């Protein structure tokens, strides 16, 4: 591989909290940053590793585009990257800074560059998944509320499950521990073929389950993969039914179970759906995952398995 | 300019808070972003993305001046990196920036046309980011360091290219005089001088330490052969990082950021005593009060 030790980190951090995050969230970052508080530095570390994960994923994706010369991709990299890597090194992620330098070093094949890009992205995606689990979203929870009536009102202001072929549905089970909850889901292999491929290849796995903090009632967890598969079928998130399983290679590789009303209007690649029989089981897990992500940080693990 | 409707807003928003910024700060975004009836998380996201979005727009703009990178190869990179950022920014209370992102991506009939849209747009986004930094509720972070643990170039160049200028903070009433080193980063200094005079909101660093900065009205890709580690900077140092958006940075004490920063000039030693008093009111402005403070920079 291009960076085998990186892969060792990517493996460890599936089950385990990366040290960076632990020193970040307890204001123990050696450089003691943040103009006698650290929240602002912490906020920065979180948001910027998130956006760097996106950046990198689009560089990874660009790398599949042979109209852009490998050298042009590397040039683009050396330009856009340092402002992110150097700052992240300063603010809690110094290993990432050195590895970012490594990814840029003069490479000799597209495949090699691309292998670095996919590797690095996976690493940063996991740093981002942990960073997301631990950020104090509860802060504006007594300070800044949407008022109930306006909310129900905008809910009042406003098929892709019928496309393709039922014969090609591939079954799987989602298991949420320690809740001991379980549903059986179907994956539309026919809709986004290499997408669902990339997702079933990874199976099984056990990752951490967290909650959306913008779009509404939408759980997502960061799967151990990077897919650049076509996404011909995408569905707007506000139009998603309850129980929809959407992937989002754009934003890491999040297995996004949607269980309740969401407001986001950006389109999302369709993976599958929970079997109607088990959709009602979702509200509970969704509330407990809101609790963990918003509040308690009590980890809730996902296991996805090929039935 | 390739986008005049954009130029007019670039002007207005130096003086007036962008409706978007306020709408998000008050959580009035029609799409009610934020899970479970609160908009702090959405507020954070919008601010965070719009800030790093500008960073990406700037590095793109620098790539647009790079003649090895093809204009079409650039269009391709743009059309790849831009959507995941701009379309969410369109969902989180910035529909206009999302409409303009697409216009920026349309096929450029020249490299200058494309460099131009990127300049006007980078600046528009840098101004939205300026106000968002000003209004984000940093005081909400409760997350304080331990007291014990917190406890725990001007010579170089030519004295005839020291261009005098005056920085006046309002309502601070403090008007320090200063010299810009027109000879250390000529291209950058020239860029800075052609914007004088301006009057933009003065805001404080939130991660760096005792340093202030204000989004100037310019987009410079000018080389910066003379830089100094932020940590090693004298009180009264003027620096200018266009990488994170052009900001006139005034350092008024010790900092801990170890990145290097373009050397723009210095406040004269005499007036440096006045910087401390204006650092505090600015910190309390950004962190707590949000009460505006306006920096005017003009040439004497
Ligand atoms: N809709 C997402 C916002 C988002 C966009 N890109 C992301 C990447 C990682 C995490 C969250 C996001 C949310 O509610 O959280
Ligand atoms: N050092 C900066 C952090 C930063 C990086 N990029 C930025 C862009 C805009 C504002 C701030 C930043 C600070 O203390 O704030």
């Amino acid at each position: 591989s291009a960076l085998p030790e990186l892969r060792e980190l990517i493996a460890s951090f599936v089950s385990e909290e990366p040290p960076e995050i632990r020193r970040i969230r307890t204001g123990t970052v050696p450089d003691l940053p943040g103009s006698g508080q650290y929240f602002t530095a912490w906020d920065f570390s979180n948001s910027i590793v998130r956006d760097y994960a996106m950046n990198l994923y689009q560089l990874t994706r660009l790398a599949t585009d042979e109209s852009v010369s490998v050298e042009n991709l590397l040039t683009v990299f050396r330009t856009l990257d340092p402002i992110y890597s150097t700052f992240l090194g300063y603010n809690g992620f110094p290993v990432l800074a050195e590895y970012a330098q490594r990814v840029g070093q003069p490479a000799e094949s597209r495949a090699e560059l691309l292998d670095r890009l996919t590797t690095f992205t996976e690493y940063v995606n996991r740093l981002t998944a942990w960073s997301h689990h631990y950020f104090p979203w509860d802060l504006g929870g007594e300070r800044y509320r949407y008022a109930a009536e306006e909310v129900a009102a905008q809910a009042a202001e406003a098929s892709v499950d019928s496309l393709g072929d039922p014969s090609q549905r591939i079954p799987v089970r989602l298991t949420w521990q320690p809740l001991g909850v379980q549903v059986d889901a179907e994956i539309y292999a026919d809709l986004n073929p290499q997408l669902a491929t990339d997702v079933l290849k990874a199976l099984p796995f056990t990752v951490l389950q967290d909650h959306a903090v913008v779009s509404g009632e939408s759980m997502y967890a960061w799967a151990p993969l990077v897919s650049v598969a076509p996404t011909p079928v995408r569905e707007r998130i506000c139009d998603a039914p309850v129980g929809r399983l959407r992937f989002s290679q754009a934003t890491g590789n999040k297995v996004i179970v949607q269980y309740g009303p969401t407001t986001e209007t950006l389109s999302s690649p369709v993976l599958g759906k929970v079997v109607d029989s088990h959709a009602d089981r979702l509200a509970e897990v969704g509330k407990a995952v809101w609790e963990s992500t918003f509040s308690s940080k009590e980890p809730v693990w996902l296991t996805v398995e090929r039935l």
